[PDB]
C-alpha cells in the first residue's frame, strides 16, 4: 500500500517536522502538489530535528513525504490520527535498512496551526 | 478519561518534543514516574518547536505530559498509535481557552530511538 | 475536550458497529446532524456485537455517538485513524462505572463503504 | 513494511471482527501463533459482518490477519492505536483489485474484553 501520502484541508498552514535514528544520513523530501516544497538532511543516533518548516497544502491538499539515504529510497510506514474531531498528526517512519525499527527518518506533520 | 498518560517499554529512551500554537505562553511538564524530567516553554501562533529532548523512561516507563498557561492547567487530549508493530508515537494536544483547537500546546513522543 | 464526535464527508454511507463488555445494558445511540438516526443496546462481557448498521452522514457529514448505562450517560474516549489515506475509522471506548477499562460499549465507525 | 501482524498480551482474549465492501468474495484467516484460530468468509458492498469471534492470544501474543479472495491474497495495510493508555484497537485494511479504497475486507481487533 502507499505511504507517506496524506490529504489535508485546501489552502491550510502544516508544520513538518523530522527526526533521524540511523547511521546514514538521511534525505527528507516533502512534496506540496507534486512539487518539492521542503528538504531537510543531517544525521544522528539520538533523535535529532534534522529539520522543521511550516508550508502551505496550497489548491490540491496534497502532501507526500519522501525519504532516502545516499539516493536509496526508504521503505515508509505512515497513518493519520485526528483528536476530538480537530487536532491532526499525518506520521512517517522509514526504513534504511534490515532491523525493521522504522524509525531512521520520522516526520511528523500536524495541522491546524495558529 | 486520564489523559496524557502513556505506559512506555521500561528502561528505554524516548524523544519528547513540543510545538506551540497560541498567543498564550505555554509551559509543558513530562514527568516520569511521577518526577518532573523536562520543561518547555514558549509562544508562538505558527508551530514553533519549543523543546525537544531525549529521555530514559526508567523503571516503571510511567510517562506523563501536563501543560499549564499562566499556571492554569490546560485541558488535554491524546492516543497512542504504533505502526508496522514497531515504531510508536504517543500524541497530546491541549486547549488552553475557548476555541477548542487543541494545539495550543502540541507534543509528541516517539520511540524507540537509535 | 469532547469526545465521541466526528466529521464525515458529506452523503457518504458509513457503517457503525457496536461491543458490550459489561454488567449493565448499554445503550447507544448514533446522531446524525444532532438527530438520532439509529439506536443499539444490549448486554454482554463477551464483546457480544449489540447493534451494527449503514448509515448516511447527511448534509453536514456530524455523526456523534453517545452511550447510557443504568441511566446514565459513560464517559467517552475517542479518535480517528486513516490508514493509506483512503480507509477510516471513528473509534469510540465508554467507561460506565469505575475500572476504567473504557470497553463497556466499544463503537467502531468505518468508512468508506462499497 | 510487515502489515496485519500484532503482538497482543499473552493470554488474552481478544476480539475479531470482518467487515466486506467488494464485489469480491473475501475470505478472512485470523492467525494466533502462527495457527488458524478463526475464518471468516462472505460477500457484500455494504459493510456486512462477515464474522465476529472472541479469541484467546495464547503463550506468544501474536496475532495475524490475512485476507484473500479464491486464494489470491490482498494487499493489506494497519495500524493499533491506544485509547485512555487502556484500550487498544488493531486495524486491517485490505485491497484485491486496482481502486486502493482498502476497504474490501476491513478487520478490526479489540481488546480487553470484559
Ligand atoms: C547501524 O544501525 C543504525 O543505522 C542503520 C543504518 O542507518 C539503521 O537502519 C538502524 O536502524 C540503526 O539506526
Ligand atoms: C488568540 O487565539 C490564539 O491564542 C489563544 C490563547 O493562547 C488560543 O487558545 C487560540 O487557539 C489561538 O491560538
Ligand atoms: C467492483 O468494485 C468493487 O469490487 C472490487 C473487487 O472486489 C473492489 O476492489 C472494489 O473496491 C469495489 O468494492
Ligand atoms: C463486568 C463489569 O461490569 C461493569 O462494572 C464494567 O464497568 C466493568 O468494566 C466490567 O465489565
Ligand atoms: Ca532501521
Ligand atoms: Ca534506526
Ligand atoms: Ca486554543
Ligand atoms: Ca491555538
Ligand atoms: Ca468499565
Ligand atoms: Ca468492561
Ligand atoms: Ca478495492
Ligand atoms: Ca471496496
Amino acid at each position: 500500500a502507499t505511504q507517506g501520502v496524506f490529504t489535508l484541508p485546501a489552502n491550510t498552514r502544516f508544520g513538518v517536522t523530522a527526526f533521524a535514528n540511523a547511521s546514514g544520513t538521511q534525505t527528507v523530501n516533502v512534496l506540496v502538489n507534486n512539487e518539492t516544497a521542503a528538504t531537510f538532511s543531517g544525521q544522528s543516533t539520538n533523535n535529532a530535528v534534522i529539520g522543521t518548516q511550516v508550508l502551505n497544502s496550497g489548491s490540491s491538499g496534497k502532501v507526500q513525504v519522501q525519504v532516502s539515504v545516499n539516493g536509496r529510497p526508504s521503505d515508509l510506514v505512515s497513518a493519520q490520527v485526528i483528536l476530538t474531531n480537530e487536532l491532526n498528526f499525518a506520521l512517517v517512519g522509514s526504513e534504511d535498512g534490515t532491523d525493521n525499527d522504522y524509525n531512521d527518518a520520522v516526520v511528523v506533520i500536524n495541522w491546524p496551526l495558529g
